[PDB]
Order: structure tokens, then sequence, then C-alpha cells
């Protein structure tokens, strides 16, 4: 599923991401825009052999099991394919574990390089929330 901007904001808010660990909703929508272009089916392979999955591009070396990342952990205890669903519940619950691990949203390279320090509230402007 390819989400609309305000559609995704509303979905993330209902799942408890607004201000989670201090990150306003605009941060999560900006991260999804540049990680996946709001497409839940997005996948990208990394140089080390791991793969990134879903709307928030969660990586198989630490967070999910895809059966082809040797020596990986499965810290969200989920198959990576569950992160591609049109229902974002599994992606959100895993993102909450990631963002609590110590480095905040800097775990997402695109947030650091394209959202951090910008006017992120613009990503929710005009939405009925
Ligand atoms: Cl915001
Ligand atoms: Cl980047
Ligand atoms: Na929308
Ligand atoms: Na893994």
């Amino acid at each position: 599923k390819v989400f609309g901007r305000c559609e995704l904001a509303a979905a993330m808010k209902r799942h408890g991401l607004d201000n989670y660990r201090g990150y306003s909703l605009g941060n999560w929508v900006c991260a999804a825009k540049f990680e996946s272009n709001f497409n839940t089916q997005a996948t990208n392979r990394n140089t080390d052999g791991s793969t990134d999955y879903g709307i928030l591009q969660i990586n198989s070396r630490w967070w999910c099991n895809d059966g082809r990342t040797p020596g990986s952990r499965n810290l969200c205890n989920i198959p990576c394919s569950a992160l591609l669903s049109s229902d974002i519940t599994a992606s959100v619950n895993c993102a909450k574990k990631i963002v609590s691990d110590g480095n905040g949203m800097n775990a997402w390279v695109a947030w650091r390089n394209r959202c951090k320090g910008t006017d992120v509230q613009a990503w929710i402007r005009g939405c009925r929330l």
C-alpha cells in the first residue's frame, strides 16, 4: 500500500507514535517519506547482505528474520515479511524498540540526513488529526 501523507500521519498517531520518546509526529512522517516514499512493500539490499524492509526500512541484521542474513539477531521477534503489510502495526511496534535503544531516531540514516534540524511539522500541516 502507498499511503497518503495525512493518511499515514493519522495511522501513526493512532498507534502511539506522536511524541514517542520525544519525537513529534512530523519526524516519523518525514522519515517514512525518505526511507520508503510511503510504500509498505519497499525493500532494499545492503552491502553487508542484510535487507531493509517496509515503510520504515527496518534491517534484518538486528531486528527481523528473513532466513538469509547469517549471524543476524531477530530483536523484534518477527519475520521481515510482516513489515511489508498494509497494516503498519508490526512496523510501528518494532520502530518503538529501535528508537528506545539509545541512539533515538539517528538509527535511521535518512532521518538524520534529511529530516533532523528541518521544519518537520510541515509534514503534518493541513492534516485533520
Ligand atoms: Cl511535528
Ligand atoms: Cl541519506
Ligand atoms: Na492523505
Ligand atoms: Na535477522
